[PDB]
């Protein structure tokens, strides 16, 4: 009859090495924003955003990923 | 009949090494925001945002991830 | 009949090493915000935000994650 | 008659060991200086300094000193 | 008569060991300086300095010194 | 009569070891300087400096010094 064996071996390495990481400068929305509006009409939903929003500075010293799926399926 | 064996072995390493991480400078919304409005009409929901919102500075010394799914399914 | 065995072994390591992490500077909403409004009409809900909101400085010395699902399902 | 011998032996060691040195911030700055002057008289030499001068940030990884005089004097 | 011998032996060591040196920030700056002057008289030499001068950031990885005088003097 | 011998032996070592040196930021700058002057009189020599002058960023990977005088003087 059936014999199933699932012995995946993983000795992998994901690695980084950085001497110095820095002087990073992110200046979004330095400029002037003006928004003049006269005699508008809206009959359905309005979303508005005005200015500096959702700006990201992401500086991981590492930032390394490993993703590993295993799946053994039997019917 | 059936024999199933599930012995995945994992000796993996995700790693980072950083000497010095710094002088990071994030200045969102330095500028001037003006919003003038006259004679508007709204008949449904309004969301508004004005200014500096939701700005992120994320500086993990590591920031390393490992994600590992295992699944053994039998019918 | 059936024999099922589930012996996943995990000796993994997620790791970070940082000498010095610092001089981080986050200045959202430095600028001036003006909002003038005359003769508006609203007939449904209004949300408003004005200024510096929800701005994040997140500086984990580590910030490393490991996520590991196991699932053994039998019908 | 005279016999003079000068055999100083020196096996000294000045030493340091520092893992990580960092996150230094020096601000001799962002100053208002005002200097108003009327009807002054000077009859001998004048030196003047006004502002941010001679400010130092000194960050030697070691910074160790050894100073060693020898002197053999005879009349 | 006279016999003089000068055999100083020196096996000294000045030493440093630093893993990581960083994230330095020096700001002798962003200053207002104003200098208004009326009806001054000078009869001898005048030196003047006004502003940001002579500001130093000195970051030697080592920065170790050894100073060693020898002097053998005879009359 | 006279016999003089000068055999100083020197096996000294000045040394440094630095893994990583970095993220330096020096800002002697972004200054307003104003200098208004009326009705001055000078009768001897005048030196003037106005602004950003003589500002130094000095980042030697080593920066180690050894200074060694010898002097044998006879009358």
């Amino acid at each position: 009859s059936v014999q199933i064996v699932y012995k995946p071996v993983d000795l992998s390495k994901v690695t980084s090495k950085c001497g110095s990481l820095g002087n990073i400068h992110h200046k979004p929305g330095g400029g002037q924003v003006e928004v003049k509006s006269e005699k508008l009409d809206f009959k359905d939903r309005v979303q508005s955003k005005i200015g500096s929003l959702d700006n990201i500075t992401h500086v991981p010293g590492g930032g390394n990923k490993k993703i590993e799926t295993h799946k053994l399926t039997f019917r």
